[PDB]
């Protein structure tokens, strides 16, 4: 296979918030057959952001699940020809994002190009006013639709003082050749901040991310 | 607790579905601390129903789920005051029903008292030709807001010739009476039509309820 058990990857990401635009690089490491990675992040243009860090967070890696062997990978086996993906993420009060990737390959590298589109964000919500605490652990629903994954997630963004913001993802990931496609089945995640500086210009994400068929 | 190891529950709904009025009363049993149950339902008035069964089936009983010592179980405690629900399902086609239940107890047995709203399913879609073949093992993401327990829930129905057809559920429970509020948690499901006959007058159906703090 062309997916060895470590492998980096590199993301390029760009997009606006609200009118706000900004550009992400990242490097990132990982044990793709054990669902485990992690990428450090810098903002490299419009930065500080004046938007919570945790919207961005998901957008910066599929290839990383692990899949038991009775479960096809739609993922793994899209490369080296790679995949893309497409999303949206509906937040409870009203505010909408659109986020494109691209993934490729490079030696024992993916290289990621990702596009964020944020808007409707009320000004005094918990995203502009920065009152998020990350995501809460989660299920993403999969299953093979005309030649394509689709994902979808109830996901919640825990808030400052106890609260949850709600969050509703759906997720298209496109293979760029035909794979074979799995049945309808999870993928349980685990995506924390592990590590930032005072104004998220640079941060630090683990995730774990493993495949199954159903409790 | 007046909520003994073994009881029964006895349900009376109505309702309509694309302007078609029906009634169904069912007779079930259960462990509600094993998250156990079985319920025999029979068409009353308005049979046969010219549509599938399955989206009537999640609506004949929350006190059926085994909840850990560690996670509070809203509806158990909500009795013997008991408490109320509301769903709306959002079918992927436009179908959207509202459905409600008021749940109350007498000795070893609950009551559900429920409405039924279903409307603009496509006549030439799955529900109105009955091309359905049960509801996926599902997970619902449950969590606590003003007093209410909030559910959702990625839901989607087998179809004839091995496509899905997906459903989004929001349910909220109401308990009577102030209860411990638990916290962000899962309940898995699994809920099957065990038995039934040519024209689902009379149907079975089993459900297992496990509630977990995430995988
Ligand atoms: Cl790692
Ligand atoms: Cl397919
Ligand atoms: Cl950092
Ligand atoms: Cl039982
Ligand atoms: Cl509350
Ligand atoms: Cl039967």
């Amino acid at each position: 296979s062309v997916i060895a058990k470590q492998m980096t990857y590199k993301v390029y990401m760009s997009g606006t918030v609200n009118g706000h635009y900004f550009e992400v690089e990242g490097d990132g490491k990982g044990k793709p057959y054990e669902g485990e990675q992690t990428v450090k992040l810098t903002v490299t243009k419009g930065g500080p952001l004046p938007f919570a860090w945790d919207i961005l967070s998901p957008q910066s890696s599929i290839p990383f699940t692990k899949y038991p062997e009775d479960i096809p990978d739609y993922v793994k086996q899209s490369f080296p020809e790679g995949y893309t993906w497409e999303r949206i993420m509906n937040f409870e009060d009203g505010a909408v994002c659109t986020v494109s990737n691209d993934s490729s390959i490079q030696g024992n590298c993916f290289i990621y190009h990702v596009k964020f589109s944020g808007l409707n964000f009320p000004p005094n919500g918990p995203v502009m006013q920065k009152k998020t605490q990350g995501w809460e652990p989660n299920t993403e629903r999969l299953f093979a639709r005309d030649g394509m994954l689709i994902g979808n997630n109830f996901m919640a963004l825990k808030l400052e003082g106890g609260g949850h913001y709600l969050c509703e993802f759906k997720s298209t990931y496109k293979a760029k050749k035909p794979v074979k496609m799995p049945g309808y089945h999870y993928v349980d995640r685990k995506l924390d901040v592990t590590n930032h500086n005072k104004d998220y210009t640079s941060v630090e994400q683990c995730e774990i991310s493993i495949a199954r068929k159903s409790v």
